[PDB]
């Protein structure tokens, strides 16, 4: 019996590749005699990329640009002939940002066009950027600084290239910017689809969780709006050109790049429809199970890309009572592994011992016999 | 495919039948052809009479005795052949004296033992009383004063029949001391092992759980425990004597009762084992597995009887940390109800929802082809 374990990683809990391995577990250590292939995803979100990096062979290689505040820092990405790829949050990300220093408006960005330039320079084709989990709400202008335009306010100074400045916005200047050759594909991985500017927009979607007090969202919304007005009004259109606090859009407008399904390519990097060939079980999964993750997250996902035939089992952290009832298409039954009511901090922490335990249940009841 | 459905309540939330009709209903709809025989337990707890008259015929009658408070009640019993069972929380409940009048030492017992006179008097030798849930903290006194006993306080006046009494308790005349016959059997389904005094008996365990304040511990403990000194210094060893606030040593001492394994005798006269002579899968479960106590418990006590070959497969509310290793004692696997962090009282209320998802992911995972 051969089980494709493909999860998903458990927000704040574990990565694709701990939660994979700890259902492996489980059921080895409840069916005997069974192949356990490790397939861990993701759907654009952080992590995703580290997810990929289990399933194909990349190397890393790092390269020293300018940090989120400045100064020089190493930043790192993976590559494989003409092909890399890197998670903007390996520079911004907030889980590198202690809550003294974030301030959304004062971090700088350009460092990840400064990395696409090198990427191009060195012959790479295909560049896939895996976007969130960022503590920046620049709009994007620091991919257009990292790309050559300079900036200018109601006098012409420099500008400091960060989002605080999109405030004090009149003057820009696209002189020197970087063309990039059209033979050269740029895609973002997405997870969301909010767009640059509006209520549903960046600013007032993210710029909470990240330090941004509500004030200055109506404001800073209105700053990103008019900066695009006049440089790419026709990035303001674009789907998920929110992620990043912008720098999706950032990205669209002056790296010609373009946002694609996050789960969809994440599974056709890793071959998982290869991997799925001829299976008897899949396991899907991810922190919480809503009506949302069933349309197009990572556990539909995969779901969608089962032979017919294959049953699909979810395992994960939780389950929202506004679920389908089930099977749902190919997904027969779906699992919580919250073993007792208890602070969400202890389950977050037990997440592996309690995703072996479930494995091991669900083993049980798949060796027990038939009458 | 044949399947017994033997829950035990789940505290605070559903009753075993409850519990057992929500597990039905999710086997009924992920398993084509199941047939569910619903076959509720009780270990002694509030409850228990229930579940076994769901498996056993027995005539309700009523009996007008003395409330927990002076006044006339009407406490309830139920007979079959010669045999007779009741629960002691029919009278002096938890779950039936709200805590507006809530003072445990303030509640009187003797109607307990009216009516246990009145079984006697109407030739009935086989009794059952059920010990959990209760609102009272008189040590058992309430039971001697049901049975004839007298008190005095320091001077020699007629004291009330309640546990604060036993802070005046000076002399105790045996006189009218009512005798049971030798002919006739009261058994005590116990859930609990709790003595009658010290750190771990029924004031100090159960005291402030509902009624006794923390600073009259010490009192009312040794207040008890001087009583039995003077009338009956054996019971004080007796474990389980301190279930019922008391009541279950006062039955010991004063109604020549013994103290039997609650769930097993449950399972005798509901008449489980020929019920699951030759079914399929067992079903168990309570409303929280515990470790410390789990050797004892309603589920695991099922499991041992279940026939070698069938499996069982356990339903809880949640799981401890220390449980054995999958499989124990028979029991194959063990899932919690659980599906989101939430308080308590949500899952509480949620119970049945949740226990219909979990048999119904439960039986897909049945319904699948073994490889």
């Amino acid at each position: 019996m051969k089980i494709v374990i493909a999860p998903d990683s458990f927000k704040e809990s574990l990565t694709a590749q701990q939660v994979a391995e700890a259902i492996k577990r489980g059921f080895q250590q409840s069916i005997a005699d069974v192949e356990c292939l490790l397939c861990p995803v993701g759907d654009g979100g952080e992590g995703t990329v580290d997810a990929i990096r289990h399933s194909l062979d990349l190397e890393e290689k790092c390269l020293q640009v300018t940090g989120s505040f400045g100064q020089k820092e190493v930043m790192r990405y993976f590559q494989k002939e003409q092909l890399a790829l890197f998670e903007v949050a390996d520079l911004v990300g907030l889980g590198k940002i202690p809550l003294e220093k974030r301030n959304p408006l004062q971090i700088q960005t350009r460092g990840i066009g400064e990395l696409i330039r090198h990427l191009i320079s060195q012959e790479i084709k295909e560049i896939y950027i895996g976007v969130g989990g960022t503590a920046s709400n620049d709009g994007g202008i620091g991919i257009a600084a990292g790309l050559g335009y300079q900036f200018y306010d109601e006098d012409g100074n420099a500008l400091p290239a960060c989002g605080q400045s999109l405030l004090n916005l009149a003057s820009v200047s696209t002189e020197n910017r970087y063309k990039i050759p059209e033979d050269v594909h740029i895609r973002i991985l997405a997870d969301v689809v909010s767009p640059l500017c509006g209520h549903q927009g960046a600013t007032y979607t993210f710029g909470k969780q990240k330090g941004l007090d509500s004030t200055m969202f109506e404001v800073v919304d209105q700053a990103i709006q008019d900066f695009y007005e006049k440089v790419s009004p026709a990035t303001l259109k674009l789907k998920g050109a929110g992620a990043g606090g912008g720098i999706a859009g950032g990205l669209c407008a002056f790296a010609q790049a373009s946002i694609v399904s996050g789960i969809d390519t994440c599974l056709d990097l890793i071959d998982f429809d290869k991997k799925v060939s001829d299976v008897d079980l899949v396991i899907v999964g991810e922190g919480r199970l809503d009506r949302q993750s069933l349309a197009g997250k990572a556990p539909i996902g995969v779901a969608k890309r089962t032979p017919v035939g294959v049953p699909v089992v979810a395992i994960c952290g939780s389950l929202v009572e506004d679920l389908p009832s089930l099977p749902f298409e190919n997904i027969q039954a779906a699992f919580s592994i919250l073993e007792k009511s208890e602070p969400l901090e202890d389950s977050l922490k037990n997440a592996s011992l309690y995703l072996e335990h479930t494995a091991s249940n669900i083993g049980h009841l798949l060796n027990m016999p038939k009458i």
